[PDB]
């Protein structure tokens, strides 16, 4: 029985065609959904909007403030109030937060080095210094990080994160060793995980995790503001292969600036979880004598399912109407060699299953009874055709 096989592969083809159809049929009607296209490309504008203006209810705004939050953050349990380092006048440097050099025979034995130029120190001062102000009004207590849209607040998030960026590759470079003895927090320090070694920053996942969200940022940054222009050349529909290319070319903008979102919270949940529990707490660090990471990266969290779900469904739609020609062209196609293929089916003498008709275009008199595309499967035939694949199991 090459009989039964060639049947069997023929059947397969046929519903496999007519899945395909089914399935063109959605995307055409999609596509030709105006109420349904509008929608999904006022949502993006409105995403676009809302992430390039506003400084509550933006995402990459948001992952900014969590990026330059936990880099103060690592600021504070490196240097901050009591440094992890010791700090020389090339003897002992002047500087507030300097700790005892008892500090370095204690906790620095072996061969890493953990002093560190007063120059070196003050340049890494002054960057923290500077950053933190572009994060916070020192007297307000209010942000002060500007919408991406520009500062109509006095940083820019640009220059933040350019702070961020200088800072932190400073601190990679600098071969001076962390004293993690040195840090004091009370909860955190003191109890089981509570880490006291002493390696060079680069050592710590947490400080290479934070280190690379700030390129991420910059990237997304950039995307955002260049979307703010292209959506400004689509408009709303009351009915274009320029528009068909460009609505999918913004949605999949859309769709990566969410993506970045994302990759900055995978980096926030990659560091380790004892490292990351300094880092929640760095605000709590006591030195020789309110700030809420979690909440921020919360708002990542929520903001990628929130927006992003809904910029996933249009861009969906946003892809049926890039795809209306193809998909057109295709349909076409696909209903020709169903056609035929069911034709050649019908002339097997040993073909068990009813085929004639199986799909065909509803016609009135003069023209297509209800589109040109709206190819009408017949059920029965199809549930026969699909019983018959099955008892060939």
């Amino acid at each position: 029985t090459g009989e039964l096989k060639n049947l069997n592969e023929k059947y397969e083809q046929l519903s496999q065609y007519l899945n395909q159809v089914a399935s063109l049929k959605q995307s055409i009607q999609n596509a030709n959904n105006i109420e349904l296209v509008n929608s999904s490309l006022n949502y993006l504008k409105s995403f676009t909007n809302n992430n390039y203006n506003s400084t509550t209810q933006s995402p990459i705004f948001n992952a900014v403030q969590a990026v330059i939050t936990s880099v103060l953050g690592f600021w504070s349990l490196y240097a901050g109030n009591y440094l992890t380092f010791f700090v020389v006048n090339k003897k002992p440097a002047s500087v507030q937060g300097n700790p005892p050099f008892s500090t370095i025979v204690q906790n620095c034995s072996g061969i890493e080095n953990c002093a560190m130029n007063q120059t070196t120190y003050d340049k890494m001062k002054k960057l923290a210094e500077d950053l933190q102000a572009a994060q916070q009004n020192a007297t307000t207590k209010a942000n002060n990080l500007c919408a991406l849209s520009g500062c109509a607040p006095s940083s820019t998030v640009s220059n933040a994160l350019n702070l961020a960026q200088q800072l932190m590759d400073l601190i990679a470079n600098t071969k001076t060793a962390m004293m993690w003895k040195n840090i004091v927090i009370a909860g955190v320090s003191n109890v089981s995980g509570a880490i006291d070694s002493t390696d060079y920053p680069t050592q710590y996942a947490v400080l290479n995790n934070i280190k690379a969200m700030i390129p991420i940022l910059q990237q997304a940054v950039t995307l955002s503001q260049s979307n703010h222009t292209l959506s400004a050349s689509l408009q709303a529909q009351a009915t274009n292969p320029k528009f068909a290319k460009d609505i999918y070319a913004f949605a999949q903008n859309q769709k990566q600036v969410i993506s970045y979102a994302q990759d900055i919270f995978n980096l926030f949940s990659s560091i380790p979880k004892d490292q990351y529990r300094y880092l929640e707490k760095a605000y709590l660090k006591i030195p020789n004598a309110e700030v809420n990471l979690n909440q921020e990266i919360q708002t990542i969290q929520n903001n990628v399912s929130y927006y992003g779900n809904r910029v996933d469904a249009a861009l969906s739609v946003a892809k049926d109407v890039y795809n209306l020609k193809s998909n057109q062209t295709e349909i076409v196609t696909t209903y020709n060699n169903a056609k035929n293929l069911s034709q050649e089916i019908s002339k097997l003498p040993y073909n068990q299953v009813n085929t004639k008709d199986i799909i065909t275009l509803p016609y009135d008199q003069n023209a297509p009874a209800a589109g040109q595309y709206n190819y009408q499967i017949n059920p029965e035939q199809q549930s026969n055709l699909s019983q018959a694949l099955a008892a060939m199991s």
